[PDB]
């Protein structure tokens, strides 16, 4: 599913991401934009042979089982394919573990490089939330 900006903001607020660990809704939408272009089906292979999955490009090296990343953890205890669903529940719950693990939203390179220190509130401007 390819979300609208405001549709995704609204889906994310309902799943408890608005200000989760001090990160305003704008941050999560900005990261989804540059990670996946708001496409739940987004996949990308890493140089190490791990794969990034879904709206927030969650990595098979640490977070999900794709059965092809040797010596990887499944710290969200899910198949990576659950992260590609039009239901973002599995992606949101897993992102809550990731942003709690000590590095906050710096775990997402696109956030660090494209969202951090920008006006992120711009990403939810005009949305009915
Ligand atoms: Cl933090
Ligand atoms: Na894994």
């Amino acid at each position: 599913k390819v979300f609208g900006r405001c549709e995704l903001a609204a889906a994310m607020k309902r799943h408890g991401l608005d200000n989760y660990r001090g990160y305003s809704l704008g941050n999560w939408v900005c990261a989804a934009k540059f990670e996946s272009n708001f496409n739940t089906q987004a996949t990308n292979r890493n140089t190490d042979g791990s794969t990034d999955y879904g709206i927030l490009q969650i990595n098979s090296r640490w977070w999900c089982n794709d059965g092809r990343t040797p010596g990887s953890r499944n710290l969200c205890n899910i198949p990576c394919s659950a992260l590609l669903s039009s239901d973002i529940t599995a992606s949101v719950n897993c992102a809550k573990k990731i942003v709690s693990d000590g590095n906050g939203m710096n775990a997402w390179v696109a956030w660090r490089n494209r969202c951090k220190g920008t006006d992120v509130q711009a990403w939810i401007r005009g949305c009915r939330l």
